[PDB]
């Protein structure tokens, strides 16, 4: 005799005639109130300048045709109806690279005063400009805007639903333990117009995210200090031996191949030039000047075809030493000849020994200077890190 | 005269009016009982913190409108009808990264008392937090939650169908011989609420999986012990020869390039720091101190420009040896000069020989110390492995 | 006056009422006869344990509602109707990783006795367990099962259509000139049941495929024999020269980097351990012991700081040689001193020469032993290959 | 009593009969006016000769059946109706590689005079010919054409809507800070015909884009000048030492491996041959001739088995030096023999010294020539860069 | 009073009853005439034996139910109707790996005599057998076949539309400046039958394409001749120096790593063995025998522990030289002893000098032989290239 609640379900859907903007008067617009909450931040692609995010989105508006009195229908205040049977605004998002992949959820709440609500999850892979000038300590500011693609300001009006301060500070759900953590989501309403007599409404959410670089800092600092330490420990071997230049060029080749294979992996971009490359270039130049010093010292010490050092050089190298911290005539003729030969050989040996001593002293002094330079570089780096840590 | 069973098929579907929650009274909610069984575990992505699983899922609920007496229709108790002609709850899964790919199966059983059942396979690629602190011996605890996205607690209520102990211990179907094997699937019912006056029901299944690391253990241990053995066998060659430093730096370069090309392949993450990296750093430091010892020994042995060793040094190096386990005057003038030259050369040779002996003794002692250190490291590693094996 | 054949097309489709299992009596089940033929085998993924295949599939069953007399309708025995207007069983395939990509073909033959047939191509990417213990000479046994996901044994019954011996030996269409060639497709009917009072029917096809490894065999054998030959030819150079150890360590580094870059490319898995790795480890160990022999020989030959060899050593090294295949007193005082110095130098030279001869003899003997070992290894490898070739 | 605006919504859609080209007379064609605006330029693939772009596209035409008087319906001039209920032309784009991914936007404006408009975003990945002859300073000219695939010139006519000069200079929306920046979008109308009696209309937009190569220029110039500088600094070490050839071959191997790993990454194509490869080949040849010079100098200086240099050679090498910037008889018999031996040794030493001096002079001269050549190459390169900068 | 042309649009579509093969008599089949034109050739995958092509395809057939007199309907001869409202044959393509991605174009021309035409673009990624025996100069012959999947020969008959000679030579549209250029498209009609009493019609188009290898030829020839030239220039340095073997092994390692990293990139297959690998193996063997010659020459020249060369060897090495292009007794006793020591040293020096001269002569002769062999190889290669160029 008396059917179930469905007695009203057809009563609203008998002659609804969807596909038309539901208003009693066409002059007034329909107002849509939206709300977004972040759930997780998926990977960000610096090469393609595109990021992937996942949000829970909700909206509501007024139908003005789905109105009924609760008392007439068993106290019924709200119900759920399929979303394909009612008018739905076309609220899209700009700077999108694909339609995306998301479920349908073909249901919507409808209240007794015409208010209709829509809840949905949605994943966006979207293009924003990424700046990686300070690559490890990045703070990215990307934007996503909601707007009606075709309806103008006289048709659809965008409202923020919740208060902006509630939206800005909302960490109710967020997947931590990832590469990124968000700082805030700042909303802003704007009016967009390319030409005259045609304007639209947009709502832009600016997402601010910060990277945690501890893994990146370790992976970028450990090989560098490793090669610096091995260069320092390999500096202290005799220079006249021919293995010094081989050791230095082998270490330089190792640094070169490491730098090349890490040249584009970490700064995966085609525009930005982070300061990490500048520090790497500085380290490379330090290795180059160390190799040049080693080559010069090796060239200075070479026993064959030598000349006695010019007095002034020895006189100031001893000065900077204050701051480092019968027919018997043929018989005697032959003996005189062999003696003179031995004196010549001894003189060559003494000249070689003096040149070797000069090379040793110069090598020690230049090693001390290089150690001081490395100390200065390391202390100024840790000083800048402390300045970052304490603003 | 009398049609087939389809005489009831239209009788239930003549004026069903799908799209409305089927209840006689709107106050009571509709209860959905669900059940999941794992079938296989596909790949897990540590870089993206996402895994892929395949389950068989079933659910059932009560329609309260598809009711009939069996006796009236040729003893018919249950039938199958297309799933697009009846109301279906929107039971979704959170922490999902895509809609996924699964067939439709447009059929459902319906019993004579209104009970309706739904069976379906489904593959989920979903985001959970992976911890790889102990990378080879991982035990991952990931979660997947079933909930109604839009209907509240007053509309849909979630029930576990089978008993929790049956669900927890269920290995009826599972594809073994993979990288992972599951331990348990723990179910838990919860009530979810972000704001007030709006609450939902969720059912969370915690999947616990364990990795079998034998392949990983072999692939990570074989090159390490290979390079340790080759370092040990290359340690025992004469130090005064110049090939020792070249051999050591070549082996160090090999270890460096292997470590760099395996630096991110196995610990494919940007947060976690497994202890395998710590052991690799320890091995690298051991190689570095071995190279430093070789360089020091090479520097100590250098025949040119030497001085006699200070007595105390020789006196304690012989002490630690207890624990290692007429005008004929011009003629004689020339002969005296050449004799003195030969004495000078012999003295230099003797000094070089003494320094070489000192270097040999020190090299042998330091080799013994290094061998003892390697023995200690290897035995403590196998000891820790045994402690893991026997708790 | 008299329409075309379509006069019967509506006669069967006027009140068909699809979506219901077409039977006059609900007690008897509907029987579906299926048939599959392979067309080509696409790539197989050993890392993901998944393969891709392409088959032509056909099935037929009885409708019992699409029945007519041919004589009444211009001799018409069979026709074609859209597949969306008739009942279609939900015959799915387990161990599938995706819904796949295949066309629709919205047409089916229907005969005058109710028999209805369905033809379709379908590509499956499906998960099976791959064993690569003998990686080049693989014979893979994978399975694919057809079953009704939701209908039970009382509803749908599976039949093989053609005889099993015809299905097993069917090479009518197959794309050869690929990486794999199939041996047989063995069908087997089974009854599946997880719980009680609920059983289903499945038809499992076991596909057996064999790999042709000639390209793999060449690519795996050529570099190995290349490095063996270059090691053999580099073995025969003087040992006292310092380039021998450099040559050996360079070749060892080359083998190491080749093995590492081919460590996971060919055995692309995380479980299996093929014997090719065992042979590679054996070759590596052979190279290691060759390097150790070279280092020992180099250490044995070192002219500086030598002692005369102990008699017994020389006495058995000559034994194993049988099987390799006035004031004139100051003047004479100075002359005696210089003569004694020359005797000392000559004695050191003779000791060095004797030690060099000992090192040469030992190096030749160990080279012969190493060559014999390489010969033994190569002959036993070709012997095992012949045993494989002739069972 | 009086319904809403929907009173006209059915009035236009009661018997619209979509699917037919809406014209009162079939002889006249329907005219579609289109407009495109670039929004961003995504990645370009030089290997596949395909690019990805994102545009906002709009079009309008005349329906001639959706006509009404505003006064009759509450002043209503325009409305919005679903796009699936009206006739829509099939305006496609050639040289497309996929259907693409874009939303639907199922709404269109309709004016009271039958004018209907359609707005949509669309992303195209499309194939055009890329020329990279001057790879860093590229100016690409690609094309995209809009045409009706099936309707001929007698049915659909294409019009540009806005004036061509407005379309050509339109930077209202464009995502800068990318790899590319566009110069202009030139439109052109054309008539297309493959066979006779069948012609179509097309509208081709030529997009002109320019690359900003600063990152590419830095990444391509820094390693090159690095290796040039290290070659120059390693040139200045003594030639008789055996480490010079090792240093040169190590640097050549480094250049070779860098060139090979960058051989196809930057010029990612299979047709074009940019001039950067020509400059790299020139640098390689310079390194090769430097290595050949080093080998020749090393061969010239070799102390063992020497002959006195032919006079003419010394006489012109001193010429080019002007531009570089009793029974006592046995006793004396033995003394004469040993003296003659010492003279022979001294003569060999003097010959070796003279050859070493010759080698040193030649090495210095060739080093000066090589430095001059490097200076010439660097100055002509910077000169060509300046010519590019100032046309 | 009199409606538009749509007066006939319903007249054909009032009771069309699609889904049935439109014929007045079921005995005669329906004939479909097809035509294909290539537009561009996308990438070809040699690893997966699959290619991607893009064609414009058209077909037409006879409906026999869409017939009208033009005079009755305002001279109307042809119109356009949606393709979903009429019967469409299921003409598919075999050897396809996916459904593909193509637009719909829901429109078809219909003429007044029942002739209906369909135009569509379509991209196929399809599997054909690729032979790369002569990898740079490939001429691939792949096939694509059009057939009705389910309708037999008694239902659908395939016709070529245009004449075969017109189809074979058709370059009206084709995107040049790619990796491939097509030679011809040969059509062929065939009858296909697996079993008896069941036959179908197929139309196979054989596409013939040729590769342009200039980029491949340059990229494969430049490093090879580079390493040959550097080997030749490094051959000419003194053999007794220890850097020769290091240079040779370094160059061999460079060739090895280049060959390995290019081992599978260019011949990206698992079956074919191109002749380029044979030439690379020949070059490797040439480098190996050069290294063996260098090692033998180095072994022959070793000053320590030498014996005088056997006369015959010197006598034929001078022969092949024709074709290369009182108590004073103790005093004299000591002098005699030292003189004898000096004679012994001089004899050893002379023996070493003679052995060095022998080694130099042999090295020069073998260098000449190696140069002649390289000349022969290069000339026969350019000769074979000329034979290819002039058939
Ligand atoms: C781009 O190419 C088209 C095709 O030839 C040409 O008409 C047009 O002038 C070109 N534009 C520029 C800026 O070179
Ligand atoms: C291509 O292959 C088919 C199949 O055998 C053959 O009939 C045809 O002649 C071939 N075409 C050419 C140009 O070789
Ligand atoms: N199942 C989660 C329901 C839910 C609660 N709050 C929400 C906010 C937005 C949204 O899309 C969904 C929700
Ligand atoms: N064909 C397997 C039917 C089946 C048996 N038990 C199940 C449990 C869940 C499910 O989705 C399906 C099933
Ligand atoms: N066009 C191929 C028709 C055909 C013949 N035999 C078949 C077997 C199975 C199938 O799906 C299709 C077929
Ligand atoms: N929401 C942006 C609406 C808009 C303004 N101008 C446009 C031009 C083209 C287009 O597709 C869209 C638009
Ligand atoms: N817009 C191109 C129309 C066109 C002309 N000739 C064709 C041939 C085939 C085809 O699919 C299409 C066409």
């Amino acid at each position: 005799t008396q059917p179930a609640l469905l007695r009203l379900s057809d009563h609203l859907l008998a002659n609804y005639k969807k596909g038309v903007r539901p208003v009693r008067d066409w002059r007034k617009p329909t107002t849509v109130s939206i709300d977004v909450i972040m759930y997780a931040i998926l990977n960000v692609d610096e090469k393609n300048q595109v990021l992937t995010t996942y949000i829970w989105y909700r909206q509501y508006w007024t139908d003005e045709f789905l109105q009924w009195t609760p008392e007439d229908f068993d106290n019924v205040t709200k119900l759920s109806i399929p979303t394909d049977s009612i008018w739905v605004p076309d609220i899209l998002i700009n700077e999108f690279v694909d339609v995306g992949k998301s479920p349908n959820i073909p249901y919507v709440y409808v209240h007794h005063r015409g208010e209709v609500q829509n809840y949905k999850p949605l994943q966006l892979v979207t293009a924003c400009s990424l700046d990686i000038y300070n690559f490890p300590f990045d703070v990215q500011n990307c934007s996503l805007t909601f707007t009606s693609w075709l309806h103008t300001i006289q048709d659809i009006n965008i409202t923020l639903w919740r208060s902006p301060e509630e939206v800005r500070s909302d960490k109710s759900i967020f997947i931590n333990q990832g590469e990124w953590e968000l700082l805030e989501v700042f909303p802003q309403f704007k009016e967009f117009s390319i030409d005259i007599s045609n304007s639209y409404a947009e709502m832009k959410f600016y997402v601010i995210i910060r990277r945690r670089p501890l893994f990146y800092a370790v992976s970028l600092l450990l090989p560098s200090i490793f090669l610096m330490v091995v260069d320092i420990v390999g500096f202290c071997l005799p220079p006249d031996s021919g293995e010094r230049v081989s050791f230095k060029i082998t270490l330089l080749l190792g640094y070169s191949v490491f730098l090349i294979i890490v040249s584009d992996t970490l700064p995966a971009t085609a525009i930005g030039t982070p300061l990490i490359g500048v520090y790497f270039v500085v380290c490379m130049a330090l290795l180059v000047i160390s190799l040049a010093e080693t080559i010069f010292i090796v060239r200075l010490v070479h026993k064959q075809d030598l000349q006695r050092p010019v007095p002034d050089w020895l006189r100031h190298l001893v000065l900077d030493r204050i701051a480092w911290i019968l027919a018997v005539r043929g018989l005697l003729q032959e003996l005189s000849s062999i003696r003179h030969f031995l004196e010549k050989r001894d003189e060559m040996r003494e000249v070689a020994r003096d040149w070797l001593r000069v090379g040793y002293v110069l090598d020690r002094l230049l090693f001390r200077i290089y150690l001081l330079a490395v100390l200065a570089y390391s202390i100024t780096l840790v000083t800048l890190w402390s300045i970052w840590h304490y603003s």
